[PDB]
RNA sequence: UUUUUUUUUUUUUUUUUUUUUUUUUUUUUUUUUUUUUUUUUUUUUUUUUUUUUUUUUUUUUUUUUUUUUUUUUUUUUU
């Protein structure tokens, strides 16, 4: 009794907050982001903002402020009207976005010429003109495409425009939330993409490209928010949808629960495996803890997959550090279970090395285990049972 | 009969009390904190009303009501509107606060200019300045920051200000909660946010810097009551945030329940293992005053959270002292199970060694043992039990 | 005391039908099937013993009180 105060004292104190729905925090000083808006359907229009966008993102000398709105504008670019993409942003509680509606370039460029409704110095215009062909020199070409040519191309159709426009985006995507050498995920992403004609070869970006755009995206709050946002619209897309969205919605699959592998990876192996180990009563506090992180989970929403990306203090709830033996003993199973796990970062302050090897033992020792209420529904008998079990160990 | 008396007794005498809610206690006279207000967003004078506070709760001669309001001071430097934020701070029965609404700085400076609204004498004007210019000796090249040349910073972008600002107040409260050389915690919570980027390395203060300020949080409750106020407002965020307050929620997690880890701590490896010896008759009573301290903490709210930080009395009810054979046989289970608790200051004066060693070896040779209501769901048998023992036996 | 994150995560074989498939013998009836003996009554069957009462049967000792009966250790964090 005194322990079941302690199961209700651990599960009403995790999920005691979380009756009121969120507050919007107190308001706070923020940078203006600009980003560009074009109202033109013209493809070469796009095409060059395009490419002008993304050297200021992997200029040398830009600001972040800079190199997030660039960003902005590129997320934005495959829209109808850009304008109202961007309000996506606005609903950042850290944005200050200013719109800077375009109508253009001065053929050869990348000189802006400014829409009537918004004023630009020829100062400013030459400052921007300059930024975008500065370009680290680390990158091969004067470009960042690999391909030194590519932004020679004559942006005659839409098809070309959009076909560049995802498969730049798309790269983006695929490096959205990794803290960054590496990396094996990334370069079978691009493989999958190519195959399904989602990313052309002909754009891939240089491998340097890629990881600062990575570094811009990771430090930039808005620009994440703005992700999170589009990520969320991809999930309530029909089954018959567009080409970038259905897109989108695919990578979004990797995307989710990022940054919450110590978590879901001791469900997966802990209680995923339902082996007999799991009836210590070492376990027994632990066990409870995740019980309460997971009714803490699906309490937060759909955006409970957004919580890295959101830096959401959330995320401080589910460290490992909070089950210390339970996840050292899954990540023990993980390791023989799968080979992929050697490569997983699991080893931690927190870390018990006895539970670890406790799980690692387990799973060769106790694999013919079953589990009983499985094994009630087929009618095994206890014969059946260790030569289940004679069978495995052996294999 | 006479027992279950016994158990009503200890349970309700210590909830007896808390029915009603707290009555807001007799006045009492109060020193003055003055508080700097600034109406400008500007961010040179955002910045150097920031850098002109620091030095003045690091200042040698300044009084501990000139470190609180500088204190107040920077906290509130992120607010669009610091008046609305300063005003939290009155919120605390121990407050009395005067705004000293400020306008700027004479360039070069550090002296005031005061705001038409309230007047100042050019004595105190130049006596402040005085007292920016003191600092510790120790402290190297005349200014915090370790690096020396930051405070040379042009501060023309809002960006900077925040940058600086954002990792400045999160360094105070990295140390918030630090009763007072060592400190290793700190050194991981500043590489976590530097990580993050919450933290800018160019930014970092001198050790010595930030033990003043680790000095001067834990002399001021009414800061301490604003740290608070804080804390709740990061709690009820959106998962969609902003940047400060995502961050405050962060380090938040760090600093709730401390200075309870003798309570804490006899919950998780005590009641946690749920082995055998905790039917240990002698525990009997004990386990009672938990059951009726768990029930405390709940009817004290979220607030509960923070008494180390309030300066509850509440503080002393969860003392060890009530629960010494269950709190010494908790810090042996500790010290085997965790390397870290080594490093815990678990002795005390009531503090039972034979308790302690039993603990210690409960958690060595009885880890095999099973929750039974485990073992049952899962269909254990008896055979598998002891194959899992002294599997556990082990290593 | 400890308490950010790090792996994996598109698809890929097979996938029309096929034989058999009406009927066919037997299939009214048929014996036996009224009745039949015995079958009123019959002994015993009023009552007569005993059947008032009868001893013992007030009370009776003991039966106020009394020792002890303030306090004292430990008790913030880590
Ligand atoms: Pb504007
Ligand atoms: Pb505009
Ligand atoms: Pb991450
Ligand atoms: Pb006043
Ligand atoms: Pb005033
Ligand atoms: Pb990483
Ligand atoms: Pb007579």
């Amino acid at each position: 009794s005194v322990l079941k105060a302690y199961e209700r004292f651990t599960l009403t104190q995790e999920l005691q907050d979380q009756s009121e729905e969120g507050t919007i925090p107190p308001t706070t000083l923020k940078p203006v982001i600009r980003v560009f808006i074009l109202t033109s359907n013209n493809p070469e229009l796009r095409s060059r903002l395009l490419l002008f966008c993304l050297r200021i993102v992997l200029s040398n000398g830009a600001r972040d402020s800079h190199r997030f709105g660039a960003l902005l504008t590129m997320f934005s670019l495959p829209s109808a009207t850009m304008l109202n993409h961007v309000k996506l942003a606005d609903q950042s509680p850290e944005a200050d976005i200013e719109r800077v509606e375009i109508d253009g370039f001065e053929e050869g460029s990348f000189r802006l010429i400014p829409n009537a409704r918004s004023g630009m110095s020829r100062g400013e215009i030459n400052a921007y003109a300059a930024l975008a062909e500065d370009l680290p020199d680390t990158l091969n070409h004067a470009t960042p495409f690999v391909d030194s040519e590519v932004e020679g191309t004559a942006w005659d159709e839409i098809e070309t425009f959009l076909d560049m426009c995802y498969s730049v985006l798309m790269q983006a995507w695929i490096v959205t939330c990794k803290c960054m050498q590496p990396a094996a995920s990334i370069e079978k992403r691009l493989q999958k993409y190519r195959q399904q004609g989602r990313i052309n070869p002909r754009y891939l970006l240089q491998p340097e490209a890629r990881r600062i755009i990575q570094n811009v995206i990771r430090k930039g709050m808005v620009v994440r928010h703005f992700l999170t946002f589009e990520l969320q619209l991809a999930r309530a897309q029909s089954l018959v949808s567009n080409r970038y969205y259905a897109m989108v919605g695919d990578v979004g699959k990797y995307i989710e629960n990022c940054g919450m592998g110590g978590f879901f990876l001791t469900l997966k192996y802990a209680l995923g495996t339902r082996w007999p180990t799991l009836a210590l009563a070492a376990f027994s506090g632990e066990l409870t803890k995740l019980k309460s992180l997971m009714a803490l989970y699906q309490t937060l929403g759909e955006q409970a997959r957004y919580l890295a990306l959101l830096e959401s203090p959330h995320l401080m709830d589910f460290a490992a550090a909070n089950y210390p033996l339970l996840y050292s003993y899954a990540m023990g199973i993980g390791y023989v279970l799968d080979v992929n796990m050697r490569n997983y970062a699991f080893s931690r302050s927190y870390m018990n090395k006895t539970y670890f090897q406790l799980g690692m033992e387990t799973a060769r020792k106790q694999q013919g285990a079953v589990d009983m209420r499985m094994a009630e529904d087929l009618g095994l008998t206890q014969a059946e049972r260790t030569e289940m079990a004679n069978t495995l160990a052996k294999l």
